[PDB]
């Protein structure tokens, strides 16, 4: 019969974040060829019928990955490198390192991912670009530039780069920055609140439901993403597949999503560089404007994030694991 797949996600069930989104999307995409379930840890009371595991995060799921590898030595294990593992933990973390060794297949979420893996792990590495539904590209007003950034506030999102750019632009009534995401890591929420009180063109909206967040991404002239690292960020896909161009920090996770030739990168942590891009976007608002050049480049990336493509890549992965 068809495989019994268990997806391990460290997200809380129903959480509005990437780790929950991937796991629930992979379950939907794989459902026509297998019996699929999502858990936070393995084993559980239903563990005896599972034949394949896809485990997100080499460190956060290392305990379930180890359980699987001990119960199924050399068979049925895929480890998904969701970001903070690939670009932080696998360097020094012995649990992350063991997960890498035990996996039958490693999944990276964009083309550059395997460059961060040990060379001995590259033969068993598999690229699975993520997917999102498209939204109609909307005509937008030339009267103002409205940027949006989306990420639950934590240090890896480097939200200070956005706060520092919003400060450089404090006086520009013709440039608006909306920031969507909960106040997680200590004091980042306080920084956003203080900035919003000083610089009215900057608004921190807190966490928003995914529906409303996709509507905000679709309506913004540009999405800004400042991260220190990303596995391959859902928010960048969401923008691209809405016809909303991106300004992103030049880090491998972002480069993997937007392309080596993309004209909308700033150096990581360079607030002045990001504020200069926002000024260019605004100056451009006929054709030849930076926003138009970036929408052209993003439109060439949009077919990467087709759910039919992700599904075909997952079908191949599952065939390799059973
Ligand atoms: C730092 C890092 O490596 N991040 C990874 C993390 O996702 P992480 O959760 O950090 O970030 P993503 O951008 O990929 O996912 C956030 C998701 O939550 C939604 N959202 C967020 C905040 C908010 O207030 N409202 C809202 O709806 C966004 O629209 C998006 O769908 O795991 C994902 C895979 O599992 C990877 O794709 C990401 O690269």
């Amino acid at each position: 019969s068809n495989p019994s797949l268990v997806i391990v996600s460290p997200a809380l069930p129903g959480a509005n974040n990437g780790n929950w989104r991937t796991a629930q999307r992979w379950k939907a995409l794989l459902s026509p060829v297998c019996s699929a379930r999502v858990v936070q840890q393995w084993p559980d009371a239903d563990a005896s019928a599972d034949t394949v595991m896809l485990a997100l995060h080499a460190r956060r799921s290392a305990e379930s990955i180890a359980h699987w590898a001990h119960a199924h030595p050399g068979r049925g294990l895929g480890v998904v490198l969701t970001g903070t593992d690939l670009y932080q933990d696998i360097g020094s973390d012995p649990q992350a390192q063991r997960s890498l060794q035990l996996a039958q297949r490693l999944v990276v979420l964009q083309a550059l991912g395997a460059e961060a893996l040990p060379p001995e792990c590259r033969a068993k590495a598999r690229v699975v670009y993520q997917s999102t539904s498209a939204r109609a590209e909307l005509p937008k007003s030339a009267r103002q530039l409205r940027a949006v950034m989306v990420g639950h506030l934590r240090q890896v999102k480097s939200p200070q780069t956005l706060f520092d750019a919003a400060r450089l632009l404090c006086g520009r009534e013709d440039i608006r920055i909306d920031h969507i995401g909960d106040a997680g890591d200590a004091g980042l929420g306080e920084l956003a609140r203080a900035l919003a009180s000083d610089c009215p063109g900057y608004r921190w909206l807190g966490a928003l439901p995914h529906a409303q967040t996709r509507q905000r991404i679709q309506r913004a002239h540009v999405l800004v993403h400042t991260s220190a690292l990303e596995g391959g960020a859902h928010v960048i896909m969401e923008a691209v597949r809405s016809g909303t161009p991106v300004l992103a920090s030049r880090v491998p996770g972002n480069v993997g999503m937007l392309g080596n030739d993309y004209a909308g990168y700033f150096p990581h942590g360079d607030a002045a560089a990001l504020a200069a891009l926002l000024e260019a976007c605004r100056a451009g608002q006929r054709a030849a404007g930076l926003l138009d050049s970036l929408r052209t480049q993003c439109a060439l990336r949009a077919p990467l994030f087709d759910p039919r493509a992700e599904q075909a890549a997952l079908f191949q992965l599952l065939n390799e694991l059973q």
